[PDB]
């Protein structure tokens, strides 16, 4: 099992905490398989998209897509924050994602992807307000999110506020100007329009440019999904409960390190309104399922019953920690996005789980069967996640964005640094928590 | 008050029983206003977009779009069927409308819109099967509900079932073969696949061209609303509700004039199971309103609760006979539609009334006014309906496509002879029904 890792010289970023804890990982599993996927995909990011200055700045890009996300980037390096205290190198480079992310909301609070530097690029053309340091201004709200829960997990693993600077200042207050804004409460439309010339319905915004209608009932719209795709309806329930959570982390933080307690304050009414909110209009009562929480609603009282693969998805509520892994309403959801009721759920010969119309009819993605595990209760459940993740990479080594439901050979995004992490943070947990007999069960 | 009828000469078609029509209720109405209006309008299909050729082909213009849809043509002779038993070159026109929308299912019975001969176009570029035969081909089930609707009532009024040829034969099975295939029960792809560059989101379908996910319950898919927007969950219900009611029409036919009793049960068994599926999936609880009818479903449980002002919507379902104007669900749905529950309903200072995402936020159809006065019961209401179109027609003397709530000058379609035909058809029916001391009451 040669490693599908670059050459030790090849690779972008070297942290020997990382090295150390591969290493260790190898030896304890027994399946040498899984522990050449491991060892492929928990250092993928580092290895291939993380360009670190040596001072404050890191950008790291997705990825086969040439740009950096708030999301990816700020999933991307997620587990190794909790190797940062081991590593000085690593930690630098952590205090620099986020010191870059909190610059890019500044350049623009309603942009998904950046630039580097100010490289234009192929999204120019597109009917929004543009400028030359975005790859791409869709509006997705957990855009502002990735980066407050990176930024809160790092401050409390490390103990270093020093990322909380006047920049950080600047951006909280930007997340709260654009949330309030898509709560559209004083005007329908607003100051985010967005068009694209495209054949793909998704990639641009109904009714010219401004999207369905919402009634403003507190909660935040959000243009775009995780999947980049277009919302139905705006308001986009799992990216309204991850809002929730990253404001209240944003206040805590606000008080304590920065002594901001009006924009504190703000951060918390804001998020207690959208809790609210969501308490009034995100429940449906499912005759099989029990009451369930809704994927999408628009306030009128239309509420679309799905998921899609793209965290925060309804199925990775408790992963973010948005709900706790035993709240019954989470528990029905979770049953009912995991069958034919839900119209993204596909099932064929090489496994079953969550796409969505990003890719398209049944083209299933691994992120939804790595959440199936991360929220998992059970040991025989999560061995089988495991195994189908294993056997439906079409023997790469690495985590792909969507394979066929009836052949893996058929997949999307070979090299997706993101889902490879999870992969990784996947493995990591299982054995941190105890379960490395679990994974050795596995032939 | 001088017409804006064409002078004569210009006048494309004409017709001494509508001429004498037109006389007839001029000389009873006492409003000067809506006199001109109803010369205006009642006549403009035949003054402007009518092409006989004096033998057995009528190709009809809409208007402003120079090409001929199978809605619009089907709607826009609809009242001069009761006038052609005094009027024999009426008669022969009409019969040549039907006759050429045979000719053009079966030219493709997934087309909406017909050249006249091969002239092509702007749409040819569209990634969908295209010929030049094609103004356009976006799937809309109430493309071929029209033409047997007009069918059956020329069949019914003149007796007349010399139109019920081989090419009726052919192109009444090209209908049902293509409800069957748009059931998606063994492919839920299947063979009508489009999608169009455009930053227009509804002139394009998701899911790489198949539209969204739709589980095979027996309701028929409509890729297109009457509107041409895209459906967001497929099962149109006021389409569906037309299917039912036009595949019985065409089993009578069938069975009477063609003597094919296996094709008459094979439109009746496909009646009954469309109708059974409505049953079971397009009506929702409506806290507020009690039962209603749902917009679209997708069959997984998903219903879309609104309205858009093309007909057939579920406003009008009582004017096309889909269901009995005091059906309790109807009324119901009735109630909500006109409303602010309903996404797409705008009230402003010009008047009120409901649009949708063709043309976006804040602009009223005519066409939605009208057909509440058409399933009106009551008088009052009627009378305020008919004062609200001749206040929103921007002095216009003709009926529009939208026109903004706050202001009628801002509108859209000025030639638009669907919606002129209905506007005279409409003040025929309540002259015919004994009411024009009514309209007379208009000061
Ligand atoms: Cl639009
Ligand atoms: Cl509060
Ligand atoms: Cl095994
Ligand atoms: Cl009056």
């Amino acid at each position: 099992y040669q490693t599908n890792r670059p050459e030790t010289s090849k690779r972008l970023f070297v942290s020997q905490a990382v090295e150390q804890q591969i290493a260790h990982i190898k030896q304890l599993l027994t399946n040498a398989r899984l522990a050449w996927m491991f060892e492929n995909c928990f250092p993928n990011t580092l290895d291939t998209t993380v360009h670190f200055d040596g001072k404050d700045d890191t950008f790291v890009y997705t990825g086969d897509i040439h740009a950096m996300w708030l999301r990816d980037s700020g999933a991307q390096v997620w587990p190794y924050v909790q190797l940062a205290n081991k590593d000085a190198e690593l930690k630098k480079m952590l205090a620099g994602v986020i010191k870059r992310q909190f610059k890019c909301i500044n350049i623009d609070p309603y942009a998904n992807a950046f630039n580097m530097n100010s490289e234009g690029g192929e999204w120019m053309s597109d009917l929004t307000d543009m400028k030359p340091e975005l790859h791409e201004r869709k509006w997705e709200i957990d855009s502002l999110c990735y980066p407050i829960r990176l930024a809160y997990h790092y401050w409390k693993t490390t103990g270093d506020a020093s990322i909380f600077s006047d920049e950080w200042l600047t951006a909280i207050a930007k997340v709260l100007k654009t949330f309030k804004e898509q709560q559209r409460k004083e005007d329908p439309k607003g100051p985010y329009r967005f068009q694209r010339k495209t054949e793909r319905a998704l990639d641009t915004m109904t009714n010219d440019g401004w999207g369905n209608p919402v009634k403003p009932v507190g909660l935040i719209a959000s243009a775009f999904r995780p999947s980049d795709d277009a919302t139905t309806f705006q308001f986009l329930v799992p990216s309204n409960f991850f809002a929730v959570t990253s404001l209240r982390k944003a206040a805590e933080i606000l008080n304590t390190v920065n002594k901001k307690p009006d924009l504190a304050k703000e951060c918390t009414t804001l998020s207690n309104e959208v809790e609210a909110a969501l308490k009034k209009y995100a429940v449906y009562n499912h005759p099989k399922y029990g009451k369930i929480y809704a994927f999408e609603v628009d306030g009128f009282g239309n509420q679309l019953l799905m998921d899609d693969a793209n965290v925060p998805s309804l199925i990775a509520l408790p992963y973010l920690g948005d709900v706790k892994v035993n709240d019954p309403i989470y528990q029905n959801t979770r049953k009912f996005v995991w069958s034919e009721d839900n119209p993204y759920f596909f099932k064929g010969t090489a496994g079953e789980g969550i796409g969505g119309p990003h890719i398209g009819y049944d083209m299933i993605w691994p992120m939804s069967i790595m959440m199936k595990a991360f929220t998992s209760q059970n040991d025989a459940e999560i061995k089988t996640c495991i195994k189908m993740l294993m056997d439906t990479d079409a023997g790469t080594g690495f985590m792909h964005e969507s394979f066929h439901k009836n052949d893996p050979k058929n997949f999307t995004r070979s090299w997706f640094a993101w889902q490879n992490t999870l992969f990784g943070e996947l493995i990591l947990k299982l054995v941190n928590e105890g379960k490395v007999d679990l994974l050795n069960s596995i032939q």
